[PDB]
């Protein structure tokens, strides 16, 4: 039937949408997307950006021939820098990393078209780790900017949801391996979509990311234990898990690397931990605990906090006994 087509900036497969358009939520839907997705190429390629600027209109996202006629104006703008590049023209760059503000377009367009009923991520047993709650893109950028990963770090999101904490890490930073483990039926089936969608949309966009693992799972697990002491930096939204839980994360931890790192939304140890002949043997004994700096009190997760694992510290304590 009627279709809308939006070609690829580096030649993959065009991008089709249906008429009329979806609408995602109360805020969100496909004719803005669209709209979205021809900016955003137009950033990652000025040549284009040009040929946007020269003969911008009123679009009616109500009107089919109006939104048929500006994806038009993007697919013979396209053609034109493909020509372009057939000549002497450098072309886009490949494989980079997404920039910031593209990640976030990117990540919003593999939502929509992955979480098809969000209202049903709502279904989780009250009162229980089973709690669904989303860590804003705004927070897991400052995780990022922050607790600085290289290539030797290993990347694991305990309760990854979805598996939006873990895209965006894998296309910001250089880990060789990120991890998302989820034990809920629900998001765990749409982390599956959500893989397909992402790893789509980003040779779309003509962008690279690390390698990355969505999996169904309990992190509490057998299998599990060693491959948290194996991981370098933890993202655990854990603010719903209770104490029974977070103490078997403690226990986990414990056997964690010197320097690793956990960033979750409920301390593990006291902010203001003292070591004493009574607390020897809490977590609070080999690790530093600090608040990341709010973004510039409502009941729901906001502060997070940096675990760093610094076995010093109990170190210090025995030489202070001698
Ligand atoms: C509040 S959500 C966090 C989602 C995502 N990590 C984020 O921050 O945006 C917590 C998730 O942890 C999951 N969870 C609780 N216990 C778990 C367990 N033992 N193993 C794996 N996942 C678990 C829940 O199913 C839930 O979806």
């Amino acid at each position: 039937k009627l279709e809308l087509r939006l070609k690829s900036p580096v030649g993959a497969e065009p991008a089709v949408y249906p008429w009329p358009l979806p609408v995602y939520d109360k805020h969100h839907d496909a004719a803005h997307e669209i709209i979205e997705t021809i900016r955003w190429v137009c950033e990652e390629i000025p040549d284009l950006k040009l040929a946007m600027e020269n003969y911008l209109i009123d679009y009616d996202t109500k009107s089919f021939e109006s939104m048929q006629r500006l994806c038009d104006k993007y697919n013979r703008a396209i053609d034109s820098i493909h020509q372009l590049w057939k000549g002497t023209t450098q072309p886009m760059k490949l494989n980079t990393r997404p920039s910031t503000g593209l990640l976030r377009h990117i990540l919003q367009q593999v939502y929509n078209h992955s979480v098809t009923d969000p209202e049903k991520l709502n279904n989780y047993e009250p009162f229980s780790p089973e709690v669904y709650g989303e860590t804003s893109f705004d927070l897991v950028a400052q995780m990022i900017d922050e607790i600085k990963m290289t290539d030797d770090d290993l990347f694991v999101d305990l309760g990854s949801g979805v598996g939006q904490v873990v895209l965006q890490v894998a296309a910001a930073t250089n880990c060789k391996h990120h991890y998302g483990v989820e034990k809920a039926d629900i998001p765990a089936k749409y982390a599956e979509t959500m893989d397909r969608e992402f790893r789509k949309w980003m040779k779309w966009y003509g962008k690279k990311h690390a390698e990355y693992t969505l999996e169904r799972g309990d992190f509490l697990s057998e299998e599990w234990r060693e491959r948290i002491a194996n991981t370098s930096v933890i993202f655990v939204n854990n603010f719903a898990f209770g104490p029974e839980v977070d103490h078997q994360l403690k226990e986990r931890f414990a056997n964690m690397k010197e320097g690793g790192r956990i960033v979750s939304s409920k301390p593990f140890a006291p902010l203001n931990f003292r070591i004493n002949s009574r607390n020897l043997s809490d977590i609070g004994t080999i690790m530093r605990v600090v608040e990341l700096s709010p973004l510039k009190w409502t009941g729901k997760p906001v502060s997070y906090y940096l675990h760093t694992i610094d076995r010093t510290i109990l170190e210090n304590y025995f030489s202070s006994l001698k």
